[PDB]
Formats: structure tokens, sequence, C-alpha cells
């Protein structure tokens, strides 16, 4: 049994190897620490002085290179005795501070132990490197396993969900966050392939594994900090019967990207599938489509990047449509798909050009006529739809000849909601096959971005960001109510409000909050960026604690999120809002002879958003869903995390980790932990360590609760630090850490 074998894999990847003993005495040192800033600028860059002495309130201690400092006992953050040094959950550290968090997942982490508990969370660090934990011989070890039986792993926290879905009858859900590269999606499909084994068999288990690859395909892409950049969120519900074997699944995305199918920043690539398709279409699919190399293609061309380092875009290409088959999506659907993605390249180089007034004509209609003949649609009504599209104006309906520039955007709208539309056939394609209508359970899979705060922040921030701000305050609800049950069923006294401000701010109603402005905005065709923002500042500068209006930027406004303060910036969010395309293009394609395309502008479940509503509206709707549906469940939470900026194994960086920790909400539930009783030890493995510390105490005494009490008296501790629960001691912070230190 590979959790006994200390030889095996298990012991080797996943645990602190041990040693040939672990008795009290090999740990005993007379030296103690204090975690501290050599630079007071840096408040999250330490290092650890050793104490020299102190006095009533202060410690004086040796700082690395020699020099003496002292610190009031109130401000110090001790260091943990060596014995807390690899704990499988920060829960079990005596010390709290955020040195002693980081310090201990950075043990782990030079460990290659990548998975640590923090209370509630799965904290999971990536390794940026392959460790192999995640074989079929490591799913079956974690199999029925309680959380305290095995080591930290995505695998346990799936298997726990599993047996409370059949235990309590009660769907559950896994809610995976953290940022760009930090191992989400990895660590979603991990939790797939754990259940698929402990519930699967099948056809259908590999319908369900093979849904990823597809949509990956079409919704990730290489950006300079992912080279395989998950460019939506997703929520995909794992269904079972009650018997608790796989049943189906169904998946909902969110944000798809679109903008990036006409636009790449330096070194970055468009969505895999345009370079699978390039590499990987046989000679006569190649002519059939006229496609050429990437070079040839302005949407693919800009960037400076065609190719991904280890990646096989033609072997990429064989992958996905091997999955296509599986799911069932058939040959002929399978065409039309490559068809609409061959047709947006060819839209992308169809060049505008002035020709008399502005004007736009098309000089060269080879790019329109490729475009017209690979979508099914008639090219001289896509060119009059393009540069001279009909438009309302009063009762009158008039052809407007569009210039080059706004011919250009209107291309570029139309690009962008092929490619939208498109990637929502493909999910509704996928849950028509594996999506159960009669489920009795679920496990539902969120993985999406936790808050996004860059150099730039736009709508789609404040739409993360938004809905960030729902889930920790989820999560700080279920925190509370998890804490209270602890307390209760150990018998034991102690005693997202918060976040509802931010939360009213982006989207209240009366009084209106920030989405409520842009919504009312977006029904004016000539309102700007500059009515908008000056709207927004009308309402909340001064006037709302949340808000910020800048000292000088004219088009950006603050808000105090969870995480700290996010500046955005306005531009476009009106063009954003509506997602507006012209109605003689919709007409266009509408006629078109392609069965796919036909659905992407006749089924208005694809065509619209649903009756009118804006692109916030939409947003605010679908995240209010999911929020009904998560607290329908009971949830679990990991925090990917990303150990620097560069992409490197082995280079745990204290500011960017601790940044994190900071923002995701882990170090606030630490802090709010430390501050009762956070260690919380089974008496018996109290009583089994410590039983030397006092006189007559039996390291097995039967009576575990009063051998305890032996110990505590012995060593006079104040029993205003501990509480004698029904099945655990109950240590307020340090207390543990100073027994640890007593004298044999
Ligand atoms: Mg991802």
């Amino acid at each position: 049994n590979p959790i006994h074998d200390r030889t095996s894999d298990y012991h080797k990847y996943l645990k602190v190897k041990q040693g040939d003993s672990d008795l009290f005495k090999l740990t005993v040192s007379d030296k103690r620490y204090i975690w501290y800033n050599p630079d007071p600028k840096e408040r999250d860059s330490y290092e650890c002085g050793e104490i020299v002495s102190e006095t009533s309130d202060s410690f004086t201690f040796k700082t690395v290179d020699g020099q003496d400092r002292q610190v009031k006992k109130d401000d110090a953050n001790q260091r943990n005795p060596i014995k807390f040094d690899g704990v499988e959950d920060m829960s079990e550290l005596s010390y709290l501070n955020e040195p002693a968090v980081f310090h201990n997942l950075r043990v782990r982490y030079n460990q290659d132990l990548i998975y640590t508990y923090s209370g509630l969370f799965l904290v999971a660090v990536n390794p940026f490197k392959r460790i192999p934990i995640y074989t079929q011989e490591m799913v079956d070890i974690f199999k029925g396993r309680r959380r305290n039986e095995v080591a930290p792993h995505i695998f346990a926290i799936s298997d726990v969900a599993y047996r409370s879905m059949l235990d309590d009858r009660q769907n559950q859900s896994l809610l995976i966050t953290g940022e760009s590269g930090a191992g989400k999606t990895e660590n979603t499909k991990k939790v797939i392939q754990y259940l698929a084994s402990v519930a699967g068999r099948g056809v259908l288990e590999q319908q369900i594994l093979q849904a990823n690859p597809i949509l990956e395909a079409f919704g990730n892409a290489k950006t300079t900090r992912n080279n395989n950049a998950s460019r939506f969120g997703k929520f995909i519900e794992i269904q079972f019967n009650s018997a608790g074997f796989i049943s189906g699944a169904s998946i909902q995305s969110y944000l798809l990207e679109k903008s990036r199918v006409v636009f790449q920043s330096e070194t970055e690539r468009n969505y895999h599938i345009f370079y699978q398709l390039l590499a990987g279409a046989t000679a006569e699919e190649k002519k059939a489509l006229h496609l050429a190399g990437p070079e040839s293609f302005n949407y693919l061309n800009q960037s400076g990047c065609v190719d991904i380092k280890g990646v096989s875009d033609s072997e990429e290409f064989k992958i996905t449509r091997q999955a296509m088959d599986i799911v069932g999506f058939s040959q002929e659907e399978q065409m039309s798909i490559f068809k609409i993605i061959a047709g947006i390249l060819h839209l992308g180089n169809i060049k505008f050009e002035k020709g008399a007034g502005e004007g736009a004509v098309l000089k060269d209609k080879t790019a329109l006529n490729a475009a017209s003949t690979v979508f099914g649609v008639n090219p001289s009504v896509l060119e009059k739809a393009l540069m001279e599209p009909r438009i309302l104006a009063g009762r009158d309906l008039v052809a407007q000849h569009l210039n080059v520039e706004k011919s250009s955007s209107s291309r570029d709208a139309l690009v962008k909601a092929l490619y939208g539309r498109l990637f929502l056939w493909l999910v509704k394609k996928i849950n028509n096959v594996l999506c159960q209508e009669r489920k009795a359970y679920f496990i539902g899979v969120l993985d999406i971005s936790g808050f996004e705060i860059f150099k730039v922040n736009s709508f789609e921030q404040l739409c993360i960001n938004y809905t960030n701000e729902k889930l920790q305050q989820f999560f700080n609800h279920h925190m509370f109510k998890l804490e209270q049950e602890e307390y209760l069923k150990e018998k034991i006294n102690w005693t997202g409000l918060d976040s509802q401000a931010t939360i009213d701010l982006i989207d209240g109603r009366q009084p209106p909050g920030i989405l409520a402005l842009l919504d009312e905005q977006s029904v004016f065709p000539n309102a700007t960026d500059n009515t908008l923002i000056t709207k927004l500042h009308s309402h909340f500068s001064k006037k709302n604690a949340k808000y910020e209006e800048p000292r000088f930027s004219k088009t950006e406004f603050g808000v105090t999120h969870y995480a700290g303060q996010v500046m955005y910036e306005i531009q476009d969010w009106l063009e954003k809002n509506k997602d507006p395309l012209q109605q003689d293009l919709e007409l266009c394609f509408k006629d078109s002879s392609d069965n796919v395309v036909t659905k992407l502008f006749n089924d208005p479940n694809i065509a619209s958003r649903k009756k009118f509503i804006t692109v916030a509206a939409q947003y605010k709707e679908q995240l209010a869903s999911l929020m009904a549906t998560l607290e329908t469940t009971n949830p679990h939470f990991v925090r990917c995390i990303i150990p620097n900026n560069k992409q490197l194994p082995a280079k745990l960086e204290d500011k960017v980790v601790l940044d994190q920790l900071r923002c995701n909400g882990v170090l606030e539930g630490i802090r709010i932990t430390r501050k009762g009783f956070p260690n919380r030890i089974i008496y018996a493995d109290f009583v089994k360590r410590y039983y030397l510390l006092a006189p007559n105490v039996p390291r097995d005494a039967e009576d575990s609760q009063k051998a305890t009490d032996a110990v505590l008296k012995h060593l006079n501790i104040d029993p205003e630090q501990y509480r004698f629960g029904i099945t655990k001691i109950f240590f307020r912070a340090g207390q543990l850490a100073r027994i640890e230190e007593a004298r044999e």
C-alpha cells in the first residue's frame, strides 16, 4: 500500500520525507527566531533573525549580516519552531503571520510539494515542470480517503467532494481561480480525470474527456503569460445518477476574448485553431479553403509569432479532429467549422481602399470572394453590407457609404461575431451530446480568473472583478458558517457583509451603479466615452466611498475592490456594451447556404443576447444564475498561484506570491482564523507527542483529555490560551509553539 510504503512514488512526490524517528527530542533547540523586513519599504520580503534578548515589550535580534535591531513584541512575526516546517495545512501553524505562512509554502515548494491546505482552501502552486503525481496509480491511492489520511492533492479534494455528494446527497462545486499561468485549467482537467475514473464506466466518459481539446483549440491562445492561456471562463457540470456513476456533463462559457481574432499584441498568437488548420489541413482542404501559410493573413502575421516552442500545430490539429469525431461532430459539420475559420482569415485580408470621396471600394475582390465562397454567401451582398449598410435615420432606411476606417471596423465586428457565435454553437453542440436532462446530482467545476488588476483595466476586467467580489463574498459566508459549526460541534464558545458596498457600486439599480449608468448611455447612439465617464464621476466622485475620480486622468475611474483599488479606463465601453453588427450583415449571412453558418444567424439562442439586453445586463444575469447554482452546492475552493512571472521552475518569489495570497483571500482567512483558536488537535495526537513534558502520562493514556490536562497543568499554561473541546484541544495563536519549545 503506497500510503504506508515510504519507498513509493507517493511518498517521494507528495510527502515530506520521514526519517527513522519523529521523537520530540530530535527537534529540540534553544534558538528563537523572528521574520523581519531588511528593507521596510518592501513589506513582503523577509529574512530570518535570531532573537538575542528581550525586554517586557520588545525583542532584540541579530539580522543576517550581524546588525542589532529591535521590535515590539506586539509587532513581531515570530518564526514557528522547526517541527512546523512543511505541515500539510497552514491551520496547523502556531504563529500565523504572513512571512510564517509564506515560509511554510516555500519549505514545501522546495521539496516540490506544490499542494498545501489553508483551512478550507487547497493552495496549488504551479511547479512549472512535470511532476508524476497524476497517473492512474496516483488516482487509485486517493480513492475513498479522507482529507486527513492522504497528502494534499487536487485528487483528494475531488474525492472528498464525490463522497460528500454520495453521503449527504448534495450537489458539490469546486471553484478553481487564480492568475493567468497559475495552473487552473490543468487542475480542472485533473478533477475531470479523477471523477471519470472513480465514477465512470465508456463512450460517455471519453466524450466528456474530449470536450476539452475542442474548446481549447477555439478558446485558448499563446499570451506572454501562458503558452496555453484560456481566453474564456468556464463552469463544467459533471452529472451523476443516484447510484453515483457519471451520467452526463454540461458546459457554460463566459467572456470569450473575441478581439484577439483581429488583433494580437507582440509575441502573442491568435487562437490555436487558426494555426492548427493551416498546419494540419490536407492539400485538398487547403485548396478548397483557399489557404496559405500564416504569414499570408493579416489576422496571423502581425505579432511576430506563429509557433509555440514544443508544440506541433499539425499534431494538435489531429487531436482536435479526433476529439470532434469522438463527441460526434459529423464530417460535414467539421468541414463547415473549418470553412468558418478560413473565411474569417479571408475577411481579415479584405483591403478597403478609397475610390473617390470615401468611399471605400474593393479593387481586388479575391479575399472577398474567398470568404464568400467558404461561408456560402453572396459576395455582392457581402460587399454592400460592409461598405454601404442601410441605416435607419428617423423613418428613412438609407444606404450610408462608409469610409475605409468604418468599413474596416465593420468587417472586424463581423469577424468577432462569427467567432463568438461559432464558439457558442460549439458549446451548445457539445452540451446536446453530453447533457442529461435528468441528472440526479452534479459536481460543478469553475475555472476562471481571480481578480485581474493590470496596467490597463477595461470593461472585461470590471466584469471578472465583479464576479470575484461575489465569489469572495460567497467564500466568506461559507467560512463563517463552517467555523461556527466546528465550534458548536466541539462545544466551544467563541464568537462578506463587507463586500456588499463594492458589489452595489457595480450592479445597483436604485441608486444606479456603474453598470446601470453604462446601460442608460447605451440607448443613445451619439453618447461618447466622455459623456459616460462624466456621468460616473457625477454620481460617485466624493459621494460613494468605494469610488475614486483620478487627480488628472479624464478617462479613468477607480474602484476599491476586495483585492485593493483597481483603475479602469472607459475607452469604447459604449461599443463593448452594445457589441453592434450592421443589420445588413446579419441579413447577408442569414441567407448562407452553409448548415452551420445559418444557425449562427437564424437561431436566436446564438444570434442574439436575449430579449434586447446589453452585454453588461447579460453578464449580470449569467453571474446571478451561476451564484444561484453555487448556493445550492457544498463548495470547495482551490487557489492556484504562480510562483513568479517568468514561467520558471524552482523560483518562488516572495513579493509575487504574497501579493496573490493577499488578493485571493488566503491571508485574510488566516488573519480571521488566527484571532480565535486556530490550532485544534485530537487529544490522543497531542498526548502522543507531548506526554514526556509531564510526569506520569502514558503516551497512549486511555483518557486522552485528562492526560492533555495533566500536561497543560504541569507546564502551568494560562487557561485563557486553550479550550477543551469534545474531541480536540483548541489553542490560541502562539500557544502550541510555546508547548513545542518546552523542556522534556
Ligand atoms: Mg486556463
